[PDB]
């Protein structure tokens, strides 16, 4: 996350960190929201290298124990029908990840709250993004979960020539802009929470940011809208 700050311990207790075997070792890649004790939801992208994958929940520090961590494994990868690999900007970027145990739920390990389908944010509603992801353009990961103030930048705007143009579809929510704050590489995959009576629930997966850099004037962080997949979420986890 650029221009964030950081989290507390408890506060975002659904977040996790997907992470690939690498060599020996494992690597944060991206994150995730715990909705189910053995159901995480994440961007299709993620996972589009066929690596192990492991879900971390409980995490804070990614390099220090932090005495909460629960480590399973992946068991099933569900990416939506529509994904295309070569067209982000179609969107469908969303992925079901079935966890080969059932967690422990307590204080940091809870599930996030979906929408209801069809809701849309209004112009300038309040939405934190949260991950571990780069700090600067081309910068490098945050050893803790870091937190952005982001508001919604609405579709007429967010599709509008001085900003996004045509690249932003419908079925995604823009959130920032102000060439400050944004999400960047690393927080994919992971949660926009945003208020809506007096709750916060999941309403943006993080998708992409602009290839000028992260945190562009006029260019919002862009997140699959949640809303628009709740049927095919509850379908997934019905049948697997
Ligand atoms: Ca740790």
């Amino acid at each position: 996350v650029v221009g964030g700050t950081e989290a507390q311990r408890n506060s975002w207790p659904s977040q996790i960190s997907l992470q690939y075997r690498s060599g020996s070792s494992w690597a944060h890649t991206c994150g995730g929201t715990l909705i189910r004790q053995n159901w995480v939801m994440t961007a299709a992208h993620c996972v589009d290298r066929e690596l192990t994958f492991r879900v971390v929940v409980g995490e804070h520090n990614l390099n220090q124990n932090n005495g909460t961590e629960q480590y399973v494994g992946v068991q099933k990868i569900v990416v939506h029908p529509y994904w295309n690999t070569d067209d982000v900007a179609a969107g469908y970027d969303i992925a079901l990840l079935r966890l080969a145990q059932s967690v422990t739920l307590n204080s940091y390990v809870q599930l996030g709250v979906l929408p209801r389908a069809g809701t849309i944010l209004a112009n300038n509603s309040p939405c934190y993004i949260t991950g571990w992801g780069l700090t600067r353009t081309n910068g490098q990961l945050a050893q803790t979960l870091q937190q952005a103030y982001l508001p919604t930048v609405d579709y007429a705007i967010c599709s509008s020539s001085s900003y996004w143009g045509s690249t932003v579809k419908n079925s995604m929510v823009c959130a920032g802009g102000d060439g400050v704050r944004s999400g960047c590489q690393g927080d994919s995959g992971g949660p926009l929470h945003c208020l809506v009576n007096g709750q916060y629930a999941v309403h943006g997966v993080t998708s992409f940011v602009s290839r000028l850099g992260c945190n562009v004037t006029r260019k919002p962080t862009v997140f699959t809208r949640v809303s628009a997949y709740i049927s095919w979420i509850n379908n997934v986890i019905a049948s697997n």
